[PDB]
């Protein structure tokens, strides 16, 4: 069979690569939201701890990949960290994650308390927290969670290891009940499809918001026709306490619009509880100069912060949903060796390349930003501009 250190040789600079691209792309992002204080909010207080995440890959997961991947003889506890350590930044990557949906979920449906409630302070004591779960979760194994009682020693004498080691090999110090059920399963699968039901409710909340306000619109100018084609005072009547409700439901340079837009709904409906019919129905038209010059650029702005938190959420989104596809490949391998061992086990190659893959996703979330945010994007430009 060929020498194994030809297709060592392969993925080794692969991975090396990937870990050089990792670090650039994410202290791109860093240096980008350290110097642009529009970059500054709670949101991406999490996108930082996203990009130090894949930073660490870099400069040490795809490192220990590399190790782990030789066989050397190494004791069995240490040989669990470099292997388990990798999942401790992946963990921190899901909470990021779902921090980040969350966040975006409170801020489209309480718009009013996010400033109060999701704030830079409690934003940096939940990264911290997550941390440490992330920390606890990954290394579970160290805590006894592992194949460290029941050595490969055929293996490790064919390899000459001291006495107390093993061949250092993934596969052969963590557990793969811990990996299907725990961190695949428990870990990884449910947190995503949670953070898939956020958005989906932050997708459906805009689209009721967006709904609800161009239906008010609509209120507004139909009962303003009802108002020119009646001749009949209780009409007029009837169709301004609905005109009234619907603009004190819209409300919640802009105050003063309102104002007058209401104003000129109780100028007209009290001549309407007069009689005055034609009275009336020509104080009703002084609305319509005050929606054309207020109301429609309400409609307007509110219209365009919605789709721009729609488009926003897309965006966190894609995210999501290349981590799914970057992970996915290796989980679904360890459940076909696990849950199949019929079986044949999938060819080394093939578990090289689901390992090169997970770790590509260290390599995207850089590119999303600057294709998709334009903020990140400028940002991106000035300083590989002024630097490079
Ligand atoms: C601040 C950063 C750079 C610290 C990096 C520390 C890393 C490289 C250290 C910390 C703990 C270390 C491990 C501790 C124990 C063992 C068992 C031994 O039989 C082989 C080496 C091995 C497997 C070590 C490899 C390197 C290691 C993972
Ligand atoms: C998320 C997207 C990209 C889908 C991922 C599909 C991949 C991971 C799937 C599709 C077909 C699968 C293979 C189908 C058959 C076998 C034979 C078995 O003896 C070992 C596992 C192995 C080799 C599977 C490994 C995982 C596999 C390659
Ligand atoms: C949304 C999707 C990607 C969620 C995850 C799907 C996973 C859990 C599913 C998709 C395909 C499934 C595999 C399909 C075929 C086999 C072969 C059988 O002998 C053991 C179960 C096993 C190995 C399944 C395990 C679970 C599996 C890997
Ligand atoms: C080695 C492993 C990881 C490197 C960690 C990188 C840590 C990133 C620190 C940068 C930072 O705080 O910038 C964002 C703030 O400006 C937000 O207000
Ligand atoms: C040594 C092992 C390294 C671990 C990963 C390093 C993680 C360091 C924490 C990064 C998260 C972060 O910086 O979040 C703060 C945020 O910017 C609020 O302003
Ligand atoms: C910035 C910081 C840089 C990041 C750290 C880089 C590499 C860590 C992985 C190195 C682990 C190598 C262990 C090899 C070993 O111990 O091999 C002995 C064995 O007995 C057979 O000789
Ligand atoms: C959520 C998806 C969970 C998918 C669960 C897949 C379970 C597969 C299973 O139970 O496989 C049994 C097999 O017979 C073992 O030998
Ligand atoms: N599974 C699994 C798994 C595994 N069997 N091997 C390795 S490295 C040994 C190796 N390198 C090339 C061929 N074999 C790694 C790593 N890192 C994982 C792994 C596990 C969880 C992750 O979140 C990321 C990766
Ligand atoms: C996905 C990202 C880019 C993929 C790059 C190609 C994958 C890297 C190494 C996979 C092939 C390594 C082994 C080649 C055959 C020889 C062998 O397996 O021993
Ligand atoms: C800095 C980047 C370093 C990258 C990888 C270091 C890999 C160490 C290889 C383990 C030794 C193999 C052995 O002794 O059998
Ligand atoms: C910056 C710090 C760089 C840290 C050192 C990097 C990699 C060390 C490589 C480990 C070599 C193992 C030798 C194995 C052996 O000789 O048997």
């Amino acid at each position: 069979g060929a020498p194994p250190i030809m297709g060592s040789s392969v993925y080794i600079t692969v991975e090396l690569a990937i870990a050089v691209l990792a670090i650039l792309g994410n202290v791109l992002v860093c240096w980008a939201v350290w110097l642009n204080s529009n970059l500054q909010n709670v949101t991406n207080y999490f996108v930082v701890s996203l990009a130090a995440a894949d930073i660490a890959v870099g400069v040490l997961a795809i490192p220990f990949a590399i190790t782990i991947s030789t066989g050397f003889c190494a004791a069995c506890h240490g040989c669990l960290f470099i292997a388990c350590f990798v999942l401790v930044l992946t963990q921190s990557k899901i909470f990021s994650l779902l921090a980040i949906a969350i966040d975006r979920y409170i801020a489209i449906r309480i718009p009013l308390r996010y400033n109060g409630l999701v704030t830079g302070t409690r934003a940096k004591g939940i990264i911290a927290i997550c941390w440490v779960l992330s920390f606890a979760i990954g290394l579970t194994p160290m805590l006894g969670w592992n194949n460290c009682g029941q050595p490969k020693e055929g293996k490790a004498h064919s390899q000459g290891c001291g006495e107390g080691q093993v061949a250092c090999l993934f596969e052969d110090v963590v557990p793969m009940n811990y990996m299907v059920y725990f961190n695949f399963f428990a870990c990884v699968l449910v947190p995503l499809l949670l953070m898939l039901g956020v958005y989906l409710r932050i997708f459906l909340a805009a689209r009721r918001q967006l709904a609800d306000l161009e239906d008010n619109w609509e209120t507004l100018n139909d009962n303003l026709k009802v108002i020119e084609k009646a001749d009949n005072a209780a009409q007029v009547k009837d169709a301004l306490t609905k005109m009234r409700a619907a603009a004190l439901d819209a409300q919640k340079d802009f105050r003063h619009g309102f104002d007058i837009l209401v104003g000129q709904i109780d100028d007209a409906l009290k001549l309407a509880n007069e009689g005055k019919v034609k009275e009336a129905q020509a104080a009703a038209e002084q609305l319509k100069t005050t929606r054309n010059a207020y109301i429609q650029k309400y409609l307007e702005r509110a219209r365009s912060t919605l789709q721009k938190e729609v488009h926003a959420a897309k965006s966190l989104a894609i995210i999501v949903g290349l981590f799914a596809l970057c992970w996915l490949p290796l989980h679904i391998i360890n459940c076909f060796t696990f849950f199949c061992p019929d079986c044949s086990h999938a060819p080394l190659w093939l578990m090289y390349l689901a390992i090169v893959l997970s770790h590509t996703n260290s390599v995207v979330n850089p590119f999303i930003y600057a294709y998709r945010i334009r903020e990140f994007r400028q940002t991106f430009r000035k300083i590989i501009r002024s630097h490079v």
